């Protein structure tokens, strides 16, 4: 069991949209409730789905409202990062884990352009 992130970094403008890939496989069909994904950013958790029960941690979260995990890309075995509106705090190392029979992880890193 290994996933795969194709694209090791990503650059993008103050207040735009990123969707951060992360895909693992799927041999025949896929069982939500054996399925558990953490994204990270610098020991502090962006968001998490396990056995089908999502938590954004929005309790002083700083990605409260901004994170989400699309369901037509975790069912075809992609555990994608959508980050809406980002902010410049939002640039750093991400970690994208995941447990599906087994366990891998993969870094993966955000830089983010100011206006002028």
């Amino acid at each position: 069991f290994t996933i795969t992130a194709p694209k090791d970094l990503y650059v993008v403008e103050y207040g735009s949209n990123v969707t951060m890939e992360c895909r693992f496989p799927v041999e025949r069909e896929l069982d939500l409730l054996a399925l558990v994904v953490y994204w990270e950013k610098e020991d502090e958790q962006v968001i998490q789905f396990v056995a089908g029960e999502e938590d954004l941690k929005p309790q002083h979260s700083n990605f409260r409202g901004r994170a989400s995990l699309p369901k037509d890309q975790l069912l075809k075995g992609n555990a994608a990062l959508q980050i809406t509106d980002v902010k410049l705090q939002d640039a750093g190392v991400y970690c994208c884990i995941i447990s599906y029979g087994g366990a891998d992880y993969k870094r993966i890193t955000l830089k983010v352009n100011a206006p002028y």
